[PDB]
């Protein structure tokens, strides 16, 4: 029993990451294949940031300015193209701890795994959700760009995110791996806010029934609701409006524990207009909404990798 | 910037976990050199969980009872002891994916990452500290056994922890690899209750000058206090004592920030008195205390491995 915010585990990622080197910037960058990604600001200095036209700043750039290394030994450059807001290196090594992976680009609401690296290594790994405003909440100090996101299926790992940008809010923006930037966000350096941190609702509600299956229930009432009502209640909140589909996706767990689904929507309403008066649901103070459903079904039931 | 729970990378320790099989109970072993270490109630059916005579049971078993598997290649047992509550199978092959590693004994307060797992293959990634009563708040499910604790210090793991079983109020507890429990615990099926869950005070204080370094500060106020007094507060709220020895590892947080360390315990012991007011800190709407000040100097200045 017990739940936690659980990453996968980083090992076939560990085993991508490399450092990148153009002039004076340091950054991180993934080695799969033999193509290496990472930032394309890596060619900008602090100062182009304000106002960088890529396309010309690239023209000054030849393949032996990227300087790339893996671990303790250099990687040779044998080309190098831009696509979006990523640099894709052609090395001439293919990298031999290559990992089965897929490039995907995730739906806000879905979690993922970060391994924060600096300088080509790993710090540390923790857990993230792309948020409905298509910021991340991480931890990424300087140096820490070229990061990545991912999940693991089996052993598969697809890869959804490269951290890219930290905004003046302390809340972090990145791309997918074809280099597209999640939501509005640019690599500049420059006023863009982030809009509304709405609250994902499909997943405090898999949280709640990850509390009910570990022992955590004084949270159960005896209320129903509809999901109209409910959502009546959930945009005072500020949290997603709940879809069908949530619902559908929501029904391994409503049967797992015999809660139908509209019936914890009561008890998540309850919550909301009432507050937590000072108790906890699995160690929090807070309804917690990183946990996607299938991350629930996932840890309760012991999936490996 | 930003503060997240983060666990170590796991990369070092996926490549050190084997399945061990043991008449019907599979669970998992550690694999460093050529000694395969386990739970010795591997050996052990449900039913002899309740009252088991390890040493008795252990004169049924020979080395090719203990079934110990890498991934789909099996490895051979060419001797077995029982070490306190943990087995060493010695293997005919050294690992060759062994890092660099120590056996350490923590002391309650210190953090460790834990990689979850059944079957022999890693699940998942999360921190974990030792709790005062020497328990731990973990994920575990049947089969996890085996499962280890760890820190990495650049290149060297040191293990601290190996899952051995859940209390009947769904908290966990274990061993060194020594074999030896932390805490009163036994490896056996009986009544054992955890003591007081009380909260690491020094860690909680850590935890707040993370906040002051990542932008959350409404918790600062104009006051001061002293260790007497401020414990006085402690013992009320079931925190920890403060020590001397407590302020003086808090010192360099205390001059990055330039708060005084009796300062931070004023704003502590306001945040006790008065509560948060529905205010969060650090995305956390609960004091956390599963940060050790040197977690806290680490993931603020991006030190990696
Ligand atoms: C001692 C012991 C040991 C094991 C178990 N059982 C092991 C399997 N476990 C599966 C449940 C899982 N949790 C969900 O929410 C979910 C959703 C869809 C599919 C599957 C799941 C339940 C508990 C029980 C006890 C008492
Ligand atoms: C854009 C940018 C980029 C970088 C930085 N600085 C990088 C280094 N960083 C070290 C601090 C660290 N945090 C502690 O709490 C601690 C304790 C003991 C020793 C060291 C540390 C501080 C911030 C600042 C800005 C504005
Ligand atoms: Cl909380």
């Amino acid at each position: 029993s017990g739940f936690r915010k659980m990453a996968f585990p980083s090992g076939k990622v560990e085993g991508c990451m490399v450092q990148v080197t153009c002039g004076t910037t340091t950054l991180n960058g993934l080695w799969l294949d033999d193509v290496v990604y990472c930032p394309r600001h890596v060619i900008c200095t602090s100062e182009d940031m304000l106002n960088p036209n890529y396309e010309d700043l690239l023209i000054r750039k030849s393949n032996h300015n990227f300087l790339v290394q893996a671990g303790n030994v250099q990687l040779r450059v044998i080309g190098h193209s831009m696509q979006n807001c990523v640099l894709k290196l052609k090395v001439d090594t293919a990298n031999p701890k290559t990992p089965k992976y897929k490039f995907v680009r995730i739906q806000p609401g879905q979690t993922f795994s970060v391994l924060a690296c600096y300088n080509g290594s790993p710090s540390g790994v923790y857990q993230c959700a792309m948020r409905p405003n298509f910021t991340i909440k991480g931890s990424f100090l300087n140096g820490s760009c070229g990061s990545v996101g991912f999940n693991i299926d089996y052993d598969c790992v697809s890869f959804c995110y490269m951290h890219h940008m930290e905004l003046p809010t302390g809340v972090h923006a990145g791309t997918d791996l074809e280099g597209n930037f999640y939501g509005p966000f640019v690599d500049r350096q420059t006023a863009q806010a982030a809009g509304t941190d709405t609250t994902i609702t499909v997943n405090v509600l898999a949280w709640l029934y990850a509390a009910v299956i570990n022992g955590d229930r004084w949270f159960l009432n005896r209320f129903t609701t509809t999901l109209n009502d409910f959502n009546l209640v959930a945009m005072k909140y500020n949290y997603e409006p709940l879809t069908q589909d949530h619902v559908d996706i929501l029904g391994p767990l409503s049967a797992q524990t015999g809660i139908a689904v509209l019936d914890m929507c009561a008890s998540l309403k309850e919550l909301l207009q009432n507050g937590m008066n000072g108790r906890t649901i699995l160690g929090s103070a807070l309804l917690e909404d990183e946990f996607t459903p299938f991350d629930v079904v996932r840890q309760c039931s012991g999936v490996t990798f």
